[PDB]
């Protein structure tokens, strides 16, 4: 069972949709916002604030934020399918400074 550190955990069906929570800090409130899905040394983007997204993410997955609160993004991910799940990281900012969020979305298939 072992997480990255402080992993929330989204479960849903196959076909349902998600919309995963990404906290960050005023000094990352100007910097790029992203999502993206790890694999053992790679983390590949499914979609960032530039409005450029992972091909098979497209019409799926929508970034955005709600109201008047500063600190944190939405990315929401429709049309689940059993190859969207596992670990992804939210990225307010870039390097060092960066406020990352760990996320992982099982996703409930058929047997
Ligand atoms: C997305 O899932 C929520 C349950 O969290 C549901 O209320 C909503 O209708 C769903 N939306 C779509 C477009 O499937």
């Amino acid at each position: 069972g072992g997480l990255p550190s402080d992993t929330h955990v989204y479960t849903k069906d196959i076909g349902r949709n998600v919309t995963i929570e990404c906290p960050f800090k005023r000094e990352n409130a100007p910097s790029k916002k992203s999502l993206c899905k790890k694999t053992n040394q790679s983390c590949e983007l499914v979609i960032d604030s530039t409005e450029k997204v992972n091909p098979s993410y497209i019409g799926r997955a929508k970034l955005f934020m709600k109201g008047t609160d500063l600190t944190v993004f939405y990315v929401n991910i429709s049309h689940l399918t059993h190859n969207d799940a596992g670990l992804y990281i939210c990225q307010a900012g870039e390097g060092p400074s960066a406020d990352k969020k760990n996320v992982d979305l099982q996703v409930l298939a058929p047997e």
